[PDB]
C-alpha cells in the first residue's frame, strides 16, 4: 500500500494563476510519449482560430493521438510550451485547465450509477440545463426508455449497460452540458453506427457553431467537413494546413488518404 502511497504526482492540480471565446497556439512545442520513448511531437507552432473547426490526419502510428494527452498535460511536454487565452497552460494549474477545456475520449465509458450522474458528477448544472443538453444531444429521448426515473435511471458496466456505439453519443452529450470554452473530438477506431456518427457530427456543430472543434479523425470525412485539416505524421506537421486546397491542387498525402 505505501509502495503506491508514494507514487509521483503528474502535476500540481491548481496553481495561483487562471483565467477568467478560446485559443490555441503551439509554441515551438515538442513532446514524447512516454519519457523512455522517443520524441512524439516536435517543435510544433501551428494556431488555431478561437472559433475555428479544425482537422488532425495521419497515418496509422502517426503519433497523433498525443497531441490530446498533450492538449491535456496528460504527458508533460519535452520542450516548448502552449498558450490558451494568453495564458500558458501550465501556469493555469491541471484542475482548472481540464475544466475549462472538453474532450472526447478515443474510448468513452459508462460509470455504474445514474445517468445525471455519470453526466454531471461535480452537480454544477442546473437542471434546466441538463434537459436542454440530453435534447440538444438528442439523448433525453432514448434515456426516458429505461425506466420512470429519467434522469435518475440506472445505468452499470453489464447487464444494465448502454449501447457499445451510445457510449460516445453520451460523452459528447456530456461535452455539450459542460459550458466549454474550448473542445476536442474523436471517433471510434473501429467501425461503429453510422447513425450514431452522423448525430454526433450534426449536433456538435449544430451546438458548438462559436466555439472551437479541432478534432482527431480515423475517417477523413471529418477532415473533409473541417474547416482546416492539418496532416502529421513522424511526430511533424506533414504540410501546409488548408481546407482542402492541397488536395484540389498538390494532391498531397492528404488527398491520397482521402483516395484510401
Amino acid at each position: 500500500i505505501k509502495e503506491y502511497a508514494d507514487l509521483k504526482s503528474e502535476a500540481p492540480l491548481i496553481v495561483e494563476g487562471h483565467r477568467p471565446q478560446g485559443d490555441i497556439k503551439f509554441n515551438n512545442y515538442s513532446t514524447r510519449y512516454r519519457p523512455e520513448l522517443d520524441l512524439v511531437l516536435k517543435h510544433i507552432n501551428i494556431h488555431i482560430k478561437p472559433n475555428e473547426k479544425v482537422g488532425i490526419v495521419g497515418r496509422t502510428g502517426a503519433g497523433k493521438s498525443s497531441l490530446t494527452l498533450a492538449l491535456f498535460r496528460m504527458i508533460e511536454a519535452s520542450e516548448g510550451n502552449i498558450v490558451i487565452d494568453n495564458i500558458a497552460i501550465n501556469e493555469i494549474g491541471l484542475y482548472d485547465l481540464r475544466h475549462k477545456l472538453s474532450i472526447i475520449p478515443q474510448d468513452s465509458q459508462v460509470f455504474e450509477g445514474t445517468v445525471r450522474e455519470n453526466i454531471d458528477p461535480i452537480n454544477q448544472y442546473t437542471d434546466e440545463a441538463i434537459w436542454r443538453a440530453l435534447e440538444l444531444s438528442h439523448l433525453k429521448e432514448h434515456v426516458l426508455s429505461m425506466s420512470n426515473d429519467g434522469l435518475d435511471a440506472q445505468l452499470t458496466e453489464g447487464g444494465g449497460n448502454l449501447s457499445v456505439g451510445q457510449r460516445q453519443l453520451l460523452c459528447l452529450a456530456r461535452a455539450m452540458l459542460v459550458p466549454s470554452k474550448i473542445l476536442v473530438l474523436d471517433e471510434a477506431t473501429a467501425a461503429v453506427d453510422v447513425e450514431t456518427d452522423k448525430v454526433v457530427q450534426e449536433t456538435i456543430r449544430t451546438a458548438f457553431k462559436d466555439r472551437t472543434i479541432l478534432t482527431i479523425a480515423h475517417r477523413l470525412n471529418t477532415i473533409m467537413d473541417s474547416d482546416r485539416i492539418i496532416v502529421l505524421d513522424n511526430g511533424k506537421v506533414a504540410e501546409f494546413d488548408s481546407p482542402g486546397q492541397l488536395l484540389s491542387d498538390n494532391k498531397s498525402l492528404f488527398y491520397s488518404l482521402c483516395m484510401e
